């Protein structure tokens, strides 16, 4: 039950989102627009079909995405620091929410309702 040390129950997102996010100044809003490429566009998550709402599974997914990234990276002597992580959470929240909001929408649209 392990894909990368233990994430063997997790699934891997649609690879389709990287929103612009706005910290309230172009100080770190810009830093991100020059630092967004490195971040995973993908997010690691679990089937919301099983959950009362995706938000619980999103907020898990955020932590796990960062982890599934950094874990494979610090295996290479790398390390990540809070101000890097804060530049993923802004997006990885959006991306995991949006992946969920297509996996749990664009798969059923009310189970064959549209």
């Amino acid at each position: 039950g392990s894909v990368v040390g233990g994430l063997g129950g997790y699934m891997l997102g649609s690879a389709m989102s990287r929103p612009m996010i706005h910290f309230g100044n172009d100080w770190e809003d810009r830093y991100y627009r020059e630092n967004m490429y490195r971040y995973p566009n993908q997010v690691y998550y679990r089937p919301v079909d099983q959950y009362s709402n995706q938000n619980n599974a999103v907020h898990d997914c955020v932590n796990i995405t960062i982890k599934q990234h950094t874990v494979t990276t610090t295996t290479k002597g790398e390390n990540f620091t809070e101000t890097d992580v804060k530049m993923m959470e802004r997006v990885v929240e959006q991306m995991c929410v949006t992946q969920y909001q297509k996996e749990s929408q664009a798969y059923y649209d009310g189970r064959r309702s549209s």
